[PDB]
């Protein structure tokens, strides 16, 4: 009987039009005991409105069960700590795990947009790049658009942690060489928590 | 009775000067039978020049046991396969491990450039950019350099599997904003199987 606590996707918690959760999922519940309670609390207060999904029996003769706590925009940025506890008569004692946003002092990303290098121009497509650094924590996300809609031929690297304890990545977007001529305009879109409403976005053009 | 097989230093496997070797490492090794003898082979042919160091006994009254096979540069290369056997009496048979270089059609990277954008000028220091992509297979090393020395002041993001099975990285060199104007040329240094000698260097200057 083992126990996961996930926290919710970072794109769900940085738009206020999503719908944060928690997840505790628990394994390895046994057929000759698999009543299972759980108990939620935010800051050690307990709360009532999860909502624990039925079990489900596995192939390796256990049994897995899940409980959904939806979170707060606010209370997750603010730091609150969601505490999951599980309780099963099989256990000596209940199992408790924890979890809350990633913790540290906030720092706000400075976005910049880099044209394809000269040498580059001789392809037939070109590498439009977008520099993201100085943010932390380091759940980040990075889309590209054009014209009202997405540009999505691209790939972002992981966050790399920089040598003052920040995090900075790049994001590749790669487009027909004659659609950068045409001069078109393409936007590098970032969100993190610190930035102003968990937004920002950085333009880029011949 | 547990076997690993460790490949080499990637940057020895680059220059022709290094020695690189693979490790063929076993732990939870009895006290009761401890006597271990190991068999190497390449492509299936045994040979005979590994180095095994002596046992080592554990803080978990287990032993671990190294040997040490060095590879020549063209046989890792050109995807020779190496083999480590490790005998035992607990076992019910020997254990087998290989392991060669990392496999698929060699792709040669592009290396470009990037200077500061316009709006990190305004900053004390600036940001330089050198971008690698299309290589194949991921092992690679990049390095910076400026008048025969170097530039240490950097962090690169590990390899990105691109859209076309290609890989891609960037690396961030971080100088002062004065070395960058009065006119400093920096050098983004990189090694690679698939470069002419493995090895390719280009240059960014105001
Ligand atoms: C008997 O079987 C059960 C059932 O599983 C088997 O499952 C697979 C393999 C089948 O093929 C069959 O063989 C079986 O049915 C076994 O249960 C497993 O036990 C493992 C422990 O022994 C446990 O390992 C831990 O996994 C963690 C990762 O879980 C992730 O990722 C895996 C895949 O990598 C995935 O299967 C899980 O479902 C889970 O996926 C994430 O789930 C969360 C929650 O739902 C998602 O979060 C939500 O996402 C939504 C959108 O999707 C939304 O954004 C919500 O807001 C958000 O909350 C998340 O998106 C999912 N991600 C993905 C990518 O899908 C590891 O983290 C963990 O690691 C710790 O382990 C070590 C410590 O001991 C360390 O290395 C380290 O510290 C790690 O932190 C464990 O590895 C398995 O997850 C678990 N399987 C399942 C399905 O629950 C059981 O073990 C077996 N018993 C025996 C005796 O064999
Ligand atoms: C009893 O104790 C022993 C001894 O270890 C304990 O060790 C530590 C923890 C101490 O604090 C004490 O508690 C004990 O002394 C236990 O032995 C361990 O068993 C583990 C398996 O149960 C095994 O795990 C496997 O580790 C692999 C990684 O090994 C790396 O990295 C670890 C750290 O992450 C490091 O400790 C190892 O030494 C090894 O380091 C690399 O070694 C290679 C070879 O030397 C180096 O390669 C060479 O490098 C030189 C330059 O340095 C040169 O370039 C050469 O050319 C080149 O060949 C390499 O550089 C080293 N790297 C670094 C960063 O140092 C994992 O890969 C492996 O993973 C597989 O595991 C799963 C599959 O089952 C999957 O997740 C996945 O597929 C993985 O591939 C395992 O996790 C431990 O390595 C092993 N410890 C040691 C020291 O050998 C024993 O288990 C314990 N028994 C019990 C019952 O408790
Ligand atoms: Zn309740
Ligand atoms: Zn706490
Ligand atoms: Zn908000
Ligand atoms: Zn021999
Ligand atoms: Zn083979
Ligand atoms: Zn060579």
């Amino acid at each position: 009987p083992s126990v996961f606590l996930f926290p919710p996707k970072p794109k769900d918690t940085l738009m206020i039009s999503r719908t944060p959760e928690v997840t505790c999922v628990v394994v390895d519940v046994s057929h000759e005991d698999p009543e299972v309670k759980f108990n939620w609390y935010v800051d050690g207060v307990e709360v009532h409105n999860a909502k624990t999904k039925p079990r489900e029996e596995q192939y390796n003769s256990t049994y897995r069960v899940v409980s959904v706590l939806t979170v707060l925009h606010q209370d997750w940025l603010n730091g609150k700590e969601y505490k999951c506890k599980v309780s099963n008569k099989a256990l000596p004692a209940p199992i408790e795990k924890t979890i809350s946003k990633a913790k540290g002092q906030p720092r706000e990303p400075q976005v910049y947009t880099l044209p394809p290098s000269r040498d580059e121009l001789t392809k037939n497509q070109v590498s439009l790049t977008c520099l993201v650094k100085g943010f932390y924590p380091s759940d980040i996300a990075v889309e590209w658009e054009s014209n009202g809609q997405p540009e999505n031929n691209y790939k972002t690297t992981p966050p790399v942690l920089d040598s003052d304890g920040s995090f900075f990545l790049y994001s590749k977007l790669t487009v027909d060489k004659s659609r950068w001529q045409q001069g078109n305009v393409f936007s590098c879109s970032v969100m993190h928590e610190a930035l102003h409403n968990h937004y920002t976005q950085k333009s880029l053009s011949l």
